[PDB]
């Protein structure tokens, strides 16, 4: 329940393939096979990111969601490409249980409110993708590649105000490094919101999950290290 497995996928020669290391590594593993494995290992939720859709605002990859839905009984978080109200409806109709949004929310924060006021707050996860810039935490869109000029402290406050239910807090610089979560970013964010925080990016071992919880994370997300060591999913699942 505190364990989210983030699966990043892309069509490669007609096949849905799994990507790790912040979308830089084609693992050669099929989405089909990895989804089956992650549930078997004990994950509580799946964050399903269609890496081709991120930042594009063209809609969620509902083909990918429909593909995955009969493979698993786990809640699915649709991620990548949300741009308007109708996009969320399509995601739910494809089988998603919650929806995640970054780029279009930054550009139009009232979208968060629109979603929450229809599909509640708990169905809405706002993905915050941040890093240190000139000594301050700043917010980025398009998976971290595009600046906004918005401070993390400001955005966190706004996100809750607009009615999000959960924050997915990704440290751009930690993703795929397996070097630990950005616990200073987490600690920074914790007293700014009452919302459940999902720590994202950098998990490499069991003690990393511990430090994240200690810094204030309510749930933890794992991609790269889980693919390399699926039993890690079980160990953390059996613990929290
Ligand atoms: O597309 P996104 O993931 O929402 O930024
Ligand atoms: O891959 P990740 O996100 O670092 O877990």
């Amino acid at each position: 329940q505190r364990v989210v497995v983030a699966i990043v996928a892309k069509r490669v020669d007609g096949e849905f393939m799994v990507f790790t290391h912040s979308g830089k590594k084609n693992t050669g593993i099929l989405l089909r096979d990895w989804v089956v494995e992650v549930e078997k290992r004990g994950a509580g939720e799946i964050l399903l990111t269609s890496i081709d859709r991120v930042g594009t605002k063209s809609g969620y990859d509902t083909e990918m969601i429909r593909f995955v839905r009969p493979l698993t009984t786990l809640p699915i978080i649709a991620s990548g490409g949300a741009g308007k109200m109708e996009h969320f409806l399509e995601a739910f109709l494809a089988g998603a249980d919650k929806v995640s949004i970054n780029t279009a929310a930054v550009e139009n924060p009232s979208l968060i409110t629109q979603i929450a006021q229809t599909f509640g707050s708990q169905a809405v996860v706002v993905a915050i993708v941040a890093k240190r810039v000139d000594g301050e935490f700043m917010v980025f869109t398009h998976s971290g590649k595009k600046n906004t000029g918005i401070l993390l402290r400001d955005w966190v406050v706004e996100v809750e105000k607009r009615g999000a239910g959960e924050i997915l807090l990704t440290s751009i610089d930690r993703v795929g490094t397996k070097s630990g979560y950005d616990t200073e970013m987490i600690r920074f964010v914790r007293p700014l919101t009452t919302l459940p925080i999902i720590a994202s990016g950098g998990a490499g071992k069991m003690e990393h999950f511990l430090e994240a919880f200690l810094a204030g994370a309510d749930k933890v997300s794992i991609n790269t290290a889980a693919v390399e060591n699926p039993s890690l999913i079980t160990q953390i699942a059996q613990t929290f």
